[PDB]
């Protein structure tokens, strides 16, 4: 079935205006900071909000990428959101999804925000990922998603 990984971070920002960059944008919030990993993805089907389809897509300077794309749900009350690639090319053959499931919190007493992000990689039972490749796969998006906070960092009255 899945192998699932976290990591938490901080926002200074108050959690809602970062949960609307993934509710949003995840699927790009990558190509924000690097786009050389994706030209992130385009929404085939659905008004943008749960349930909503995207094509991720090429790269910068080069055709790599083609995976389908789910929203899964937006569970806004406890500010978390779930997104997947439904697989494509290659990883598609070994795998059955990768999905992402991320949430905003309040800080404790910081005023601003908790990050997590969560990743799931869902396997074909035949054909499944080790544990040393999943958390490759795994660290390559963290330390992406790390990137894009430290512009946040460098640019803390931007949402991402």
């Amino acid at each position: 079935g899945v192998f699932c990984y976290e990591d938490e971070a901080t926002s200074v920002i108050p959690p809602a205006r970062l949960f609307k960059s993934f509710v949003l944008d995840a699927d790009n919030l990558i190509p924000k900071v690097a786009p050389q990993h994706f030209t992130g993805a385009e929404n085939l089907e659905g008004n943008g909000g749960p349930g909503t389809i995207k094509k991720i897509t090429f790269a910068e300077g080069s055709e790599f990428k083609y995976m389908k794309h789910k929203v899964e749900e937006i569970d806004h009350a406890n500010f978390k959101y779930c997104y997947s690639i439904i697989e494509g090319g290659p990883l598609g053959h070994t795998l059955e999804k990768i999905s992402y499931e991320i949430k905003m919190a309040a800080a404790p007493h910081g005023g601003g925000s908790i990050l997590k992000i969560t990743s799931k990689y869902h396997t074909k039972g035949n054909a499944s990922i080790s544990e040393e490749e999943i958390k490759a796969g795994k660290e390559k998006a963290a330390g992406l998603f790390k990137a894009v906070e430290a512009y946040l960092l460098a640019h803390p009255d931007t949402y991402c």
